């Protein structure tokens, strides 16, 4: 048997008290009525979880794999990677991530401290001396919140600090570089929402009759084989790789990539993994290879026609041309089969989609609005279920991620995060005058630290001056928005309007940035406008690295 994992049957334990139910406080009923709706996942329900994760796997690989497979190793050797020194490497682990089992933490690890910097040059020193010993990763059930319909805890796998920090000396370079070398205008992660947009929309308008589809695959994690990840491997193999890189590398993908022992927080073995390791550095840049890969190959195998692919991770979506309604469900069934036969059936079937705004990649899909000109304006959008569970949850607690303003940040465009998610938390943050004071937040998987004083900069620069001018939203998102509002039991849009005026008028009467905040962030609640001009501090606002890769539990911060 070809098996994700084999167990003992020691429990997924926690290493801290977790709460299920919405933590509730004095501010929660001015968001929120239905608490109820919202619950986090705990370990509670990991053995759930791992009757999903755990099958076998079949892999039969024909041709047209081996096709694309070659094609992509030959992009590959295009590509030049940088080894990472230790110093660089502590540099981007998060303050918080979690701490060595050997006397250390991951502010050690960032101060350069002597016993963090020895412990990690004895990791690099046995990674390169030995290449076969398995190498220890935690397992851990994540605490994650949703609205109801419960989903059980998604696990996470990682190995000790002083092995992610190798992990950056070693792939870094590689994981941010190679895979929009050997993916091209396909690899999601080097767009902003905007530049995603204008690639969907782009593309979707180069066909002569668009169809397009989502695709996806159930548990991608687990559906990674031994042989997937020795391909991605033979893959970082191609770059021009220091001699020391190609030993840590092949160290790492023998060690701890394809698999090896489940420890549980008590230190308890609780099994085997085969599967992907969903907390290593690679975990974002192997899952868009492989998948990548098999879906070239079975747009190959289907004989779809002008096939563009954007792939992010384990998203994928497809837009080809349409070789008619009935053939178009025929090429799709094949798809779905060549894509089984390499070991990514799916979860939901596929649907062919011939509206562009009714496919959903990435938990989002594009929208139309209109300019302070009138003009139609593409933008990113998403249901905004999720993003508003989350805000409930940080409006009552104290968390190292903060969702919302992620969201703000990546959704300032639409309807729901101007409104709702503006006027909520810059209204909580003016009553505790905690304006400029930076929070943490996560723009594909990496950690930023971010002022939310410099939100007008940073949506300016990532949006433009639109997003703060637009109006005329289509039905269709209008009544998506109300909708999940009346579900939650969230205020309706009028309240919220309302809310801004006040909201508006409190940031400007703190002068400076606050006053910035007011005048570019509620502008569209105001009847009569104020004049928004090109912000001096945006030009000079320093976004390199945002959206050129993905680091899903690669453990980056920037
Ligand atoms: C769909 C919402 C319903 C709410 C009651 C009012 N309303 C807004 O205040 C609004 C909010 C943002 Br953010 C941007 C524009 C808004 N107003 C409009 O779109 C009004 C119609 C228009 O200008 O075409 C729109
Ligand atoms: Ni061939």
């Amino acid at each position: 048997h070809h098996m994700s994992y084999t167990w003992t049957g020691a429990l997924i334990t926690p290493c801290a008290a977790e709460e299920s139910k919405l933590p509730i406080n004095a501010l929660s009923n001015s968001l929120l009525r239905h608490h109820n709706m919202v619950y986090a996942t705990t370990s509670r329900s990991a053995g759930l979880r791992q009757k999903k994760v755990t099958f076998d796997r079949l892999q039969v690989l024909d041709d047209h794999y081996r096709d694309v497979l070659k094609e992509m190793k030959a992009k590959a050797s295009t590509v030049k990677a940088k080894l990472l020194s230790v110093e660089e490497a502590c540099k981007l682990t998060p303050p918080h991530s979690a701490k060595s089992k050997f006397g250390y933490g991951a502010k050690d690890v960032r101060n350069l401290s002597s016993k963090a910097v020895n412990h990690i040059h004895s990791v690099w020193k046995d990674l390169l001396e030995d290449t076969v010993t398995p190498i220890d990763t935690t397992i851990m059930a994540k605490n994650e919140v949703f609205c109801v319909q419960r989903k059980p805890a998604r696990l996470i796998v990682f190995p000790d600090l002083g092995v992610r920090v190798c992990e950056k000396m070693a792939l870094y370079d590689v994981v941010s570089t190679l895979p929009q070398v050997v993916m091209g205008s396909s690899y999601g992660f080097q767009y902003s929402p905007g530049q995603r947009v204008e690639f969907l929309v782009n593309t979707w308008k180069s066909k002569k009759n668009p169809m397009g589809f989502s695709y996806d695959t159930r548990c991608f994690d687990s559906t990674v084989t031994e042989n997937d990840i020795r391909v991605e491997e033979s893959i970082y193999q191609c770059c021009d790789l220091a001699p020391e890189a190609r030993q840590a590398i092949k160290s790492l993908t023998e060690r701890l990539y394809i698999g090896g022992p489940l420890t549980n927080s008590k230190g308890q073995n609780c099994g085997y993994r085969r599967c992907r390791a969903s907390g290593v550095l690679t975990t974002s840049c192997g899952n868009t290879l492989t998948c990548y890969l098999k879906a070239s190959a079975a747009c190959r195998a289907a004989k779809l026609q002008d096939c563009t692919m954007l792939v992010n991770g384990d998203d994928l979506v497809v837009i080809c041309e349409s070789a008619g309604t009935q053939e178009d469900a025929a090429s799709l069934r094949v798809f779905t089969e060549a894509m089984t036969r390499y070991s990514a059936p799916p979860g939901d079937p596929p649907q062919p989609e011939y509206d562009l705004e009714l496919i959903t990649s990435c938990s989002s899909n594009v929208s139309v609005a209109h300019d302070a000109s009138g003009k139609r304006v593409y933008y990113l959008t998403r249901d905004p279920t999720t993003p508003l569970a989350r805000a409930a949850w940080e409006t009552a607690r104290h968390t190292p991620v903060n969702s919302w303003l992620g969201n703000i940040i990546m959704y300032a465009p639409t309807l729901w995060a101007r409104m709702i998610l503006m006027t909520h938390f810059f209204s909580i943050l003016l009553a505790q005058e905690q304006l400029e004071k930076a929070l943490d937040c996560q723009i594909y998987g990496a950690c930023y630290s971010i002022e939310p004083l410099d939100l007008p900069q940073i949506i300016e620069r990532l949006h433009g001056l639109s997003a703060f001018s637009l109006h005329s939203y289509s039905p269709g998102e209008i009544n998506r928005v109300a909708s999940c509002l009346r579900k939650l039991g969230v205020p309706p849009l009028r309240v919220w309007r309302h809310r801004a005026r006040s909201v508006r008028a409190r940031l400007l009467s703190q002068g400076g940035r606050a006053a910035t905040c007011g005048k570019y962030l509620f502008n569209w609640a105001v009847k009569t406008k104020l004049k928004l001009t090109p912000i001096p501090a945006a030009s000079r606002l320093d976004l390199s690295g945002w959206f050129v890769a993905g680091y899903s539990g690669g453990d980056i911060y920037h």
